[PDB]
């Protein structure tokens, strides 16, 4: 690794993700190749989430990606600001086509006409459906492998209830899951809260979100979102049912929608990385432990060279049997020292080092990726001790970026504190009125002193300080409705 | 179900797949919605396969879907017959675009430039990679939900070895897996063999395949394919490595590729269906057993109506604990008799019927979907007996369509037998020379008497009869190289 996090972050990231065999650039910019080392992290997230939404009664499915012109345009889901970012299909070979078709940037326009058809009785509710798919949005903005890409993978859930007490409960349930993905797997602490009326999903009553901080840049980033849509789309798409014991009457259904994307892997990179390379949390690594045989020489007995290469498999065998994801790298051509480095770039949590010097002592050595600390372990304790080190790494990585968050997230009550602490490369809870103006304003004000300015992130469900009796927005005109998280974003 | 399999098959299928809540048509023909009842079958296939290729050392990944014009066209992967079936992206919103981009119809053109880059040393081999993704091919041919669709889901593996003994072994390993999917899960017997030089994947040395018979129509269908590519693509894309102990020399890598698609679900439907509806093999059903409470009346004691609805959960609880996938349908608004029918269309293998008459006798009743046979079972035997019935159904469905295959697959040595037995709505092993002509010919000959004519299916690895000393192609000119499976196809 030539570049350094503190110094040229933009380069560091692009070097870490290539040299860890995670990403590979494609002959079309904005598009990237998810190599196995990264995909296994996505698949790890996928396994957890999938397991939890199904406990909630959600079922997976697959809708088409092609949304016809008379669909987006036929309605006004959009919110048509994004309309110049949709790609279009126009010709089948050379032969032109009847109407052009769009590539899904999201799936409301494809799914909701159908929801309308399936909801006949009130009996056909709820309808909770999820899909794991790719989506395509267009961007000329200088692209970036996990955070700013043209095609990406995600998950999008769309549920639809009779009542609102229902819909409401799910929205918060899902956001907790999205938290668990970041806090329990990825070991990334996040801030839960509600979008401002400026920022919330348009065409949807409210919008809960999960925001994480990437100190390295002093910006914060959006993790995943969970929206309550109320009746907006049902009205739009006539998803209606005859009421319960309010006969002859027409009730609109209450809807939700929530998504999480592959930016997770980018955030995970940005947060836990070294100048030594990528670092993975034990919960998501393809390989929790790598077993490398070291201490091999040109004239090492040939019957010894197969005691080593066999001792290694005993660890491999024993660890696999306690569901530790272990590879033994028994490759003849690379050095040991080469391997040490290779698996360090990739960020494998523990390196299990096996030398004959240690074999003699019926023992072995384990190296933590995060701290670098070596430990010498008895062969009869490989399971308990290594499982423990895996748990202790997860904690460390989490109880680091969280202390790193607490330093970098503070309250400021004047506007003059807020421009100092923001330029201090941090993020701030301020008193805020809520009006779009004293936000729409705030951006321009902060941008004049900073190459851009503070955005609202979320309105913390649990803000740092409680608000005091008379208290005013940073503007100085209106009173403060709620402490509100602001910062420069991604 | 109004239509009937024997009578209007084209309608039967379209009714079965809608009324079993599997498929839902979209505002663009050729495109369909995979509802949960179907997707869970795809996901079941996915779970099995994924588990097996990983034992083989394959790793999953995700390449982009956008293949640039200077890629397909830059090379000649194609085999350009299919070129007028590729969709194209041309505008980002209204703004036109630099060059147009294609939607992946397959991924050789996207993956192989990269394979070239990753294979530097000979050390970087093998490279076995898989991806589960959607692909888009265009068709005006009257579409059909699982068998003839424009967008579909599949899996595509692309491996790349130094030697050919390697590549060769995998091709056959994979085809056995594809067999297992059809024979062990889907309970559909298939015929293993090699494509003819007419039919094989172009741009690839040979092509093993799996062919299944859909009696209902007298046609056969392609299950999945596994190709050996040898050196064609490496040469094309310069995937090269310095040789082992043949220094200073340039070796091309040997490649494979293999795919399986969502047509599986269509074949599964076509093969096992009733006029009573879809039928699922226990190995893939979202719901192996449905628990329905029956024998409820208007004036049934309220404390009895909760002994029933509780007895049901005891079965639910006990079955879930032996990994039987069970739903208890406790819905208050539908009749019992309505439920019986609903879950019959969906093809749930067993209906677990709970009535108080049986509760009195501390017992219950189970109905097989395939045969219709009812059985009365002790409450202390619910696990062993139901698991057994699930196993016995799988077998039945398999040892049915297999006897149905043996009737409908026969040998014919003259050409005059072959035109009779083919028009008998069956498929035939004939003596065949191999020349494209005496195949290219065979189609036109059979088409003049039949609304189209026999195609080669495969060249059985284990043909019905052995060939006799002097023996000639059905044409009568050349000698027969091998018994070869022919028939009308899909
Ligand atoms: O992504 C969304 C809408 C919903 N999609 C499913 C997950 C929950 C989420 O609120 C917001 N969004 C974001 N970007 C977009 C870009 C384009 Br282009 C279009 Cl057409 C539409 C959108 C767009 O609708
Ligand atoms: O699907 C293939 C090529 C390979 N894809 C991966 C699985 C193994 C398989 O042999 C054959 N095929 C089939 N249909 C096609 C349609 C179009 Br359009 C194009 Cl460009 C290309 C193709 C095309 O290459
Ligand atoms: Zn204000
Ligand atoms: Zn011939």
């Amino acid at each position: 690794l030539e570049a350094k996090k503190e110094e040229n972050l933009a380069d560091w990231y692009s070097q870490v993700i290539t040299k860890s065999e995670m990403i590979e650039y494609h002959d079309i910019s904005g598009c990237y190749i998810l190599r196995p080392w990264a995909y296994a992290i996505w698949e790890a997230i996928k396994d957890f989430f999938d397991a939890e939404i199904k406990k909630l009664g959600v079922e997976n499915c697959y809708f088409p990606m092609f949304v016809s012109q008379s669909a987006l345009e036929k309605e006004k889901t959009h919110v048509a600001d994004f309309a110049p970012e949709v790609a279009w299909v126009t010709r089948s070979g050379k032969t032109e086509l009847a109407e052009p078709i769009a590539i899904r940037p999201t799936s409301e326009t494809v799914m909701y006409p159908a929801y309308a058809k399936w909801v006949q009785s009130h009996r056909d509710l709820p309808i909770k459906l999820n899909q794991w798919c790719n989506v395509v949005r267009w961007e000329f903005k200088h692209p970036q492998p996990f955070l700013r890409t043209r095609e990406f993978l995600w998950q999008e859930g769309h549920s639809a209830f009779a009542t609102m007490e229902e819909a409401a409960e799910e929205v918060l349930q899902i956001l907790d899951l999205y938290a668990q993905v970041y806090e329990e797997l990825l070991a990334i602490p996040v801030v839960k809260g509600r979008k401002t009326e400026k920022e919330k999903f348009a065409g949807g009553d409210y919008t809960t979100t999960i925001e994480a901080f990437i100190s390295a840049s002093g910006r914060a980033i959006q993790g995943g979102t969970s929206h309550h849509l109320g009746q907006n789309f049902s009205k739009m798409f006539e998803i209606v049912f005859e009421d319960p014991k309010i006969p002859g009457e027409k009730q609109f259904a209450y809807q939700n929608s929530w998504g999480l994307t592959t930016r997770t892997i980018g955030v995970m990179t940005m947060v836990h990385g070294d100048n030594m390379g990528l670092v993975l949390p034990p919960r998501v690594a393809c390989v929790q432990v790598v077993i490398i045989p070291c201490g091999i020489t040109n004239a090492l007995s040939e019957e010894d060279k197969e005691a080593l290469i066999a001792k290694c498999n005993d660890y491999r065998r024993r660890l696999l049997s306690v569901n530790i994801r272990v590879r033994a790298d028994l490759r003849d051509n690379y050095s040991p020292g080469w391997k040490f480095n290779h698996w360090e770039l990739k960020g494998v949590p523990i390196r299990l080092e096996v030398g004959p010097r240690d074999m003699k002592s019926c023992q072995f050595v384990a190296v933590r990726r995060d701290t670098g600390e070596k430990l010498t372990v008895a062969e009869n304790e490989a399971e308990t001790k290594l499982q423990a080190i895996l748990e202790d790494i997860q904690v460390t990585l989490f109880t680091r970026a969280s202390e790193d968050l607490k330093t970098h997230m503070v309250v400021a009550n004047t506007m003059e504190d807020f421009q100092k602490i923001l330029d201090s490369g941090k993020i701030v809870q301020i008193p805020f009125c809520g009006e779009i103006d004293c936000e729409d304003w705030i951006k321009k004000t902060t941008a004049r002193d900073q190459s851009m300015g503070a955005k609202s992130l979320c309105i913390p469900f649990k803000p740092l300080c409680e608000l005091q009796p008379g208290a005013k927005c940073v503007c100085g005109k209106n009173p403060a409705k709620y402490y509100t998280l602001f910062g420069r974003s991604y």
